[PDB]
């Protein structure tokens, strides 16, 4: 058992659009009218090259900038590099990815693999302050050959005082069944530091969020401090050793928690019930609505 | 010939009370009228189960919630899971703990071993904001079989702008003899980020705070940023390579340090001498009083 | 490409002269020669086992001290009022830092070595916590090397001190110059009141002691972005432009208002012919010019 990532090395291509959303927001999407905050999950295998055919449907300039992946200066996505996109414009951005390996100097070159993210560098200031606040950001995952694959992947972005730009106390909530292998990508943006905490679960503070084995000294944690543009990820086995229930995740800064940065990891018994939980309730005047569906990785 | 932790797997039982302390404060204790801030140190061996017979001695509801350990949702310690405790009420809380090992899918399940903590989730808000502010928090240590055991353990909690809820510039101070193996558990709570620093000593930033050997890449540090609910720990040999002295520890955020988050690790020669220490001095109007005794782990 | 240069065994007794002096604008700094003080102060590099005697002289009209992180020192070298190790105006003192290799103790435990990215700063100016001294610029990098550690071509020091980089005016950089392929070391230190996040475009490093993965078994997260707070220090090395190419590669704090307010600089990575595609040097940004690139630091001789 346990599905693992294959070798990379393929040239891949997708479309991405930036568009205005309700109420002053902006998002990236895989099709016109389909933009979401966070933008679509992009998933690659080390060695893969990705050509993103990008179109800006808005009436202001926008760009696409990425952390951690290889790109040439012309793909930086900045005014400074003349890599932004005019209103109505199209540009092809290119991201590349490489495996680890020995350098001739004897050192070991780290590969591209990790939890990363992309966002706008252009809207509102030349640092993307406006774009990021408006919602233009998304997750990118690069797998090393042999990395364990999860059943589903959820993305949690602490953006200023919001989770995924949602109104306070709206979650989101994510559904799983006890035993599911579930991946979280955790990204932070804006002005503030936070601490991400998840009830009833824990992970390894390292590249994959999972210990490699008995020799891995990495601290096991349930709580992690994070600043703007930090990203990390991990996988848990839902309800492992703790059983079903509505398991809270939240920022652990006390006022942030009280002010609505909280959501539920809803872990169901095999029969679909969660012990001791009331679904349609309001919390501080707001309802979390339906659980957010897991993100499907983009294109190909 | 360093002492090491034995294998776990027992069933342990303790009693725990919540009671009001002076000045709007609240604490946990092992006996009525014995509550302390921070609460008693609880120490377990990976695999141990702990039943806590909990009694709420106060006139308002309270709860007990734990990080990192295994527990069922009915032990969550929250209003939402109906696991809180009414005034004058009793409940048994159960915490469980497991060793690392291979799963059936071939992956490696991380153990519970680590530096963790427990606090109230119900007082002042359903996030425990009031309980934590008031002092209901305390350390939990889970040892992996073969972990090095210290001579003594001290707990340092940065709760908002205070150390262990003490008035500004009161320490606490901790006392050791040169060569003692001393363990510190460092927990943060409240609204603020901090950076913990200890003069004259250093530790590995990894699960146990010690390097496993020559193959551990973990950064050796004397300074660590930490946010609300962050938990870590480490051991030092007191005065190693440095000698006796009053060795300051403190938040390194400059104003926090000036405003009183500072204490002393007082390391003595066998004949008692402590260079760089004036025992009768007040600092910014306050005195640290006598050194805090090392916490002895709650007996079963 | 030959095998990288690596640090030898330490164990030598070394000695330098160090001064504190006032600089323009109410600032203060450490220097290797009178009139030569810099912010940050001179880079100090040792090999594990080295002892360093710092013959220190305060040229200022107010007291000052020298305190260090991570390195072995006796209480009389603490550099604090409490330990009576501060220096009076015109005063001199010998500060001694020692350093040790890793190894097994008698108890069978492994003692961690001194090696790492560390720093020194005043502990007595403005308050007994060195709050004024640090604000004014009395701080600098210390590197301790384990035998075998890879040595870079050049080292640069980036200090986020409150809202400034190296106490420079907003939007002035500094910028650092390299050529594609150069092995470039960064020492990154934070001071003052604020948390930040350090980010470098186009490059990445391992979050661990050396900033470099030890091999295929090292689990450390590979990152381009790192949260840091007052007195934090870490370091890494990158191969400039590796897999990416020439360009003006931005580094900045990633807290949005901080980058907007000027904590930004350029890692200027030139092609072998000395040119940078699509970049211009004399621009002003938000009213300020970054001036010429910061020359790399020669470790104190
Ligand atoms: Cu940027
Ligand atoms: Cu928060
Ligand atoms: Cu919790
Ligand atoms: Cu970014
Ligand atoms: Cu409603
Ligand atoms: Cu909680
Ligand atoms: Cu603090
Ligand atoms: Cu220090
Ligand atoms: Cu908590
Ligand atoms: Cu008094
Ligand atoms: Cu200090
Ligand atoms: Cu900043
Ligand atoms: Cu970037
Ligand atoms: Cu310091
Ligand atoms: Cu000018
Ligand atoms: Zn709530
Ligand atoms: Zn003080
Ligand atoms: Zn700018």
């Amino acid at each position: 058992p346990a599905k693992t990532a294959p070798a990379g090395g393929e040239v891949k291509r997708i479309k991405l659009y930036a568009e205005r959303l309700g109420g002053g927001q902006m998002g990236y999407g895989l099709e016109k009218g389909k933009a979401t905050i966070p933008g679509p999950l992009i998933e690659l295998n080390e060695g893969d090259t990705l050509h993103i055919e990008f179109e800006n449907t808005m009436d202001v300039p926008v760009s696409l900038h990425v952390h951690g992946l290889d790109y040439e200066i012309s793909s930086d996505g900045t005014k400074q590099s003349r890599s932004d996109v005019e209103p109505g414009g199209t540009r092809t951005y290119t991201w590349r990815t490489h495996v680890p390996g020995r350098r001739a100097d004897g050192t070991w070159r780290a590969g591209s693999a990790g939890y990363w993210h992309y966002h706008d560098h252009v809207v509102g200031t030349e640092h993307g302050t406006g774009g990021i606040r408006n919602g233009l950001y998304g997750p990118v995952i690069v797998r090393r050959k042999g990395d364990v694959l999860p059943d589903r992947t959820h993305t949690i972005v602490f953006n200023d005082m919001t989770i995924n730009n949602r109104p306070a106390h709206t979650g989101p909530d994510f559904e799983a069944t006890v035993g599911d292998r579930v991946e979280f990508v955790m990204i932070t943006h804006g002005e503030y530091y936070h601490t991400f905490h998840l009830h009833g679960h824990r992970w390894a503070d390292n590249r994959t969020g999972m210990l490699t084995g008995p020799d891995d000294p990495s601290q096991v944690i349930d709580n992690k401090i994070c600043g703007p543009a930090d990203s990390f990820g991990f996988q848990v086995i839902a309800g492992e050793g703790v059983g079903a229930g509505a398991w809270m995740y939240h920022c652990h800064v006390q006022s942030h928690s009280d002010m609505g940065m909280v959501g539920l990891f809803l872990v169901k018994k095999p029969d679909g019930t969660i012990p001791g939980y009331d679904p349609h309730r309001h919390h501080h005047g707001a309802a979390s609505g339906k659980p957010e569906k897991a993100e499907k990785p983009a294109g190909s």
